[PDB]
């Protein structure tokens, strides 16, 4: 066999069947005689390509595959890398190499010092010594990026390699099955447990890893059972929990002193799947107050180590959430009363407020509707507002970079073919990886793209109030048509300038088989 | 002062003037209180933002500023900062990080290792130890760029040194002049001389850096007296001489053996400005043959240091070819014949073919028009077609990364807003930076850009041929409206079908008053 | 409170009570005003520092804390972490930096890109951005270290930020317990201990973290269960089963086909806390032969996903084994023979055979006796002979890195004051680390250091002969007086150039009240 017959094979027995990538002349050795089994998706810049594997992976919850061209293409993705690594996704980037024989001349497109390049946002980062090497390389890529804390990793292939002999004992990689799906001794669960039967007045903070771990149904027996509000960690890159659900207590603002004010008067916060915590603004104040003491569970030694407070336990967020939710006494307390309906904002005939347009879909989109979130300065008022009652419905920028929710909402929506994504993206953040929408096009995604355009970075007006910044420049966007960017990439295009129009443009965006762009004329901030 | 006050005097006061960026939360106490003397040059994207400064950099010959957001903008710029490695650009490359106090929690936008990040593609990468060493570390930062042999480096700030108070001794780091403008020493220099003066049938070969020197009139000198021919070092990123001088020879074929045919009885080869050689396709063979011997001047000792073969002699571009121009002997042997005019290839009212579209080029675009080329599967063409008579006229992505052209020519047409910049770029190409063009519909920076649109990757398909790679996936990029595009980001678009609506589109682009994007349908390969 | 007196408290909550050192100018603020409740340990060179500190955390199964001077320092100690690194040793290594005012010029004893230095031998590496963060880094470093899989880690601190008031938020960290204690789901171990007890000729393989778990009595119990023989993983660094069990096998030998062999007829080989397998010499052939299939227990991800055969389960040592000896069924199958004793070898009145002297250790020494092993060419026999019942009796460079046992036997006799510690180093080996004898003598810690002397790099003229290589240079060692050494570092010494001197030697040394060295005739290979 041939290194590429074999690495094919370890990849179709590993449950690999999709290479997302953009081909350079390093990667032609590999694609060559592309096998049947699999499918190749294309897209036209690498943020692109990482985002749309990205939401793929997290929504499929399992390992997407990547190929990129050299140094110049794995540089163009490393933006995309930033947010995988924060949200834990488990993606295996390949790029391609010069051949062995013209790496030391450094021939054009050679990626020199390779493994360096995507460092320090990768697990793991690999260029193998030998042709026959490149199988358990690959292997080796598999397994870190699957197992507990899941993540980017990065093999890097001459592109000669590909055409060698594989070594016979390859074989013995093929079905490896490696497992992290641990959780806490008994004799110390029990401690766990006895502290979460005695507290009396808990409180549950859940993270993204929850919904990675579709846990989340656990997470709801065991907020009922101990008769505790739920928030989701800050900074929230998915959603672990029903948003409508009783005990649910909404999205914590990310700032030190607004958290510790919150958990204030619960004596015991079981965090679970969150870094302990993703704040953003600077709010200096006590990490928590007197009275209040945190647990945290969390699949991420990095997690454990900097949390700046609590306890720690380094464990599976799957196999914990439903060993404690089977474990817990049912408390005697009152369950928690649930969030009233969020107040409707006064709307005229002109421009949408970004409440109404939230309200509106949460009034027109399926229940089980998956939602992206670029829309920066409107986060608030969609988590009030999308009543997100299943797993795996909501999906945002876990490091801040801006270019993920447009690609990424591609990716889930191939994930999950019979559920209706919805990205709800700001006019500035469509822009970073805009040329996705071609994918979307020629694949035939039906991702619906929803444009908040109110001409400037809104998010970031404001964090110049909190800062009190005065004359920055490059805070506007004016002179950007969206539904001419759409066209230009084969997508059908709409305007929402009013309520009447937006109604209009989402029936039939909801209706339209094929991928559809609405432009939404927003209030400016 | 401030650490804002005394930094931006820093900056005035080492000639820099403009900052091109993207900002971000971490960036707004850098960019408050902009100063009036000082320009911001938003684009939408990293890669566009950086592409922009690098064409700025190469054709002022100045380093450029650029202001990025964390990782995440720092990520989405590093194909950028590959190519901007391979051509010795001198880029500063700056990224705000989280405030101090939230580092270590890694709360949202910390930029994790941050120094590690842009490497290996920097030539210095560094976070200062506290507020007040940000002026000095800015002080390297531009030094580092600056000196020879040029390239980008990185400087990480914690958004919260601006407001500190500045160390007082900051003062001396203002007018510091820093020079690496050497050449080898006159008895050495003797030698060489008399080399070149002693060789039979002496060859020159010019690289990039001869063009970023302004050591162009230079070596047309020193080729008039040695009576040698000259050709340009292969994947060449800049055009180093004028290419219908008489002793002009053309690009070199990217191959081993090609290049030592091609030199074959010249006994003497000097080759001046470039890496020695960055070959592409593998074309193995001698690297020079019996009775060819190679000397090469750079200003890299990464260049000298990997060279397979010939002395070297690392030092200032420009100081060298002065002095040899100015020291070598007038040969007695004739001077070379130019090379004759290419031929008129057929063309029907059809798709234009590639060679028609630049002979078009050459009749109706100034004499001192700038050209960039990211159409890579008609490179030979275009080097036969463009008569480039004058320094800065041509620029390709150095290190091969897709995306440099488009943002680079922007860069380029605000650097010499006497030259009209015309970019050719393939319909893929063109997908990888298109936001780039939205900076040129704003700050109407008159750039042309030519779209080649013949639905393909070709020149991967080329590279297919070469490795004999059948059914491989990824290669054509149908369904692109490169008008539409063009309109989405305010740009005037025209349409070329055949030769007549070719000529008329020109005319109209060469006559506008602001950017023109032209799609043109070219023949498929 | 101050950043130096809250990261000693920091310190001091966390179970740390010595630091290992060798001190500079740039740690004299961290060590001023020594705490009364810590002791410091001073070794003349840094090898030696990490080296004691490792022997230490191993022996003692808890982190130590170590601070050396800078680069120089930091660099001084890179061949023992490298052993640290193999061997899982949770080793905190703290290097004082340069004030930060002077850091930016690069004054004397700035420890440039400081975290970088000790990559890629630590698990996390790190300079805080300011004094106020250094206990935050501090804990940081402490939970990294700890937390399964264990390892060295590394903080940089400048000199200036002791004497900086802490953050009065810091307390938070003091008290935070953070557990990696975990073990598979109950649906798949129940899965594995079917698989065990449904195996009709299982064998069991056991590495160092057996033994650094504590998990040895367990896995004595889970072999008599499973009726399985026990095989020591190769190139080991300690000893995980008690070496005249019944079931014990013996070290398996460090080649891929002699393991298989090995196993052949074996269905289910059940490797528990070894990475698989620590090769040294080249031995190709099947990793496993048909009919045996293999299951991995290890607390390292990275271990799990390099093992080229077999499935994995990443979870902690000691849970695991626990959770296994207690859950599978007892075999009707027959307990295993014990291994015969190993033969007396001809010994005349002259130089000593290896044998010889481990018959004489086995024969004069106590039963918890713990040994060190940096005699490289005798370890077969040495396994074979020494008698070791209790955990904790054996350690061995894990990285194969001489100059570990010297210092590191120092280290754990400092951790185990009433077991007698023997470090058995080859002439060689010794050099490499002699200063550490200091160590002993100043702090009177009785560890007894046996000399095998054959005046020659014994085991690399063996791994000449499996290369077949001829003419190697520095091989021999002639020419040094172990003695005198010992003298010049103030231990005292004695000789034994046949067994009669032998015996009375180590009678002597046994009974001695401070440390010894004997230097031993050994034979020439
Ligand atoms: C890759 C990248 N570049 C820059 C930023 C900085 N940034 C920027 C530029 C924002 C403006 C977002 O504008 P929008 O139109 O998409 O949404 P809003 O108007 O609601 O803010 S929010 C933010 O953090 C970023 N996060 N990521
Ligand atoms: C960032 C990046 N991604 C991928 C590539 C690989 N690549 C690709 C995708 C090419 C196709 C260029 O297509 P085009 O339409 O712009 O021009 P041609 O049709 O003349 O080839 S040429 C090439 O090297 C690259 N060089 N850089
Ligand atoms: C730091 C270091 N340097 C060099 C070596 C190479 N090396 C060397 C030099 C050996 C000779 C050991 O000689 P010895 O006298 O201690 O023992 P033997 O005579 O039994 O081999 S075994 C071995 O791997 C090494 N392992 N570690
Ligand atoms: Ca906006
Ligand atoms: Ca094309
Ligand atoms: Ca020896
Ligand atoms: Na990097």
């Amino acid at each position: 066999a041939s290194v590429h017959g074999t690495t094919y094979e370890l990849l179709r027995r590993q449950g690999i069947d999709t290479v997302f990538g953009n081909p350079g002349s390093n990667e032609l050795p590999f694609l060559k005689d592309f096998p049947e089994d699999f499918r190749y998706i294309l897209a036209l810049q690498e943020a692109c390509v990482v985002g749309i594997a990205d939401g793929y992976a997290q929504a499929s919850r399992k390992p997407a595959f990547i190929n990129l061209h050299s140094a110049a293409g794995t540089g163009n993705a490393m933006g995309a890398l930033s947010n995988a690594w924060n949200s834990h996704s488990p993606l295996i980037v390949t790029a391609g190499q010069q051949t062995r024989a013209m790496i030391g001349v450094e021939a054009l497109l050679t990626n020199v010092d390779a493994a360096n390049l995507p460092r320090p946002l990768v697990k793991w980062s690999y260029e193998p010594a030998s042709a026959a090497e490149v199988p358990h390389a690959m292997s080796r890529a598999i397994h870190m990026a699957s197992m507990a804390p899941q993540g980017p990793v990065y093999l890097s292939v001459p592109y000669d390699d590909w055409d060698k002999d594989a070594d016979p004992q390859s074989h013995h990689l093929f079905d490896r099955h490696v497992s992290s799906s641990v959780r806490l001794n008994d004799q110390d669960l029990d401690i766990l447990v006895k502290a979460l039967n005695s507290a009396s007045n808990p409180a549950i903070v859940l993270g993204p890893d929850v919904d990675a771990a579709n846990a989340n149904a656990d997470c709801v027996m065991l907020a009922e059972r101990l008769k505790a509000p739920v928030w989701v960690a800050p900074s929230a890159p998915r959603c672990p929990f029903p948003t409508r659900h009783p005990c649910f207590r909404g999205l914590m603002p990310a700032g030190i002193a607004a958290i510790s004010q919150l958990l204030e008067g619960h004596d015991v916060v079981l965090v679970i799947g969150a870094p302990v915590f993703r704040y953003h603004q600077y709010d200096p104040g006590q990490y928590l107050k007197p009275g209040t003491r945190l647990i945290s569970v969390t699949c991420d030694p990095l997690e454990a180590a900097r949390a700046p407070m609590g306890d720690a336990i380094v464990a599976d967020i799957g196999a914990m959430a439903s060993a404690l939710a089977n474990l817990v006494e049912e408390s005697s307390r009152q369950l928690p009363t649930a969030a009233p309906e969020p107040a409707k904002v006064d709307q005229d005939a002109g421009r949408l407020h970004p409440e109404t347009v939230f309200d509106t879909l949460n009034d027109m989109a399926p229940e089980n509707a998956i939602y992206l979130n670029e829309s920066l300065s409107t986060t608030a008022q969609m988590w009030q507002r999308l009543n997100m009652r299943n797993p795996g419905s909501y999906y945002f920028c876990a490091a801040g970079g801006l270019g993920f929710a447009l690609p990424a909402a591609i990716g889930v929506q191939l994930a999950e073919p019979e559920r209706q994504v919805i990205a709800v993206i700001g006019d500035g953040s469509a822009n970073y990886s805009i040329s996705a929408l071609w994918t979307a096009a020629q694949y035939n995604i039906p991702t619906i793209f929803v444009i908040m355009n109110n001409g400037t970075y809104g998010y970031l007006r404001w964090f110049a109030g909190v800062l009190e910044a005065e004359n920055v420049p490059g805070l506007d966007v004016p002179g950007i048509d969206f539904r001419a960017l759409a066209k230009g990439y084969g997508v059908q295009a709409l305007k929402a300038d009013n309520l009447e129009q937006l109604k209009g443009s989402l029936q039939e965006a909801l209706s339209a088989k094929g991928p559809v762009l609405i432009e939404v004329s927003t209030v400016s901030p």
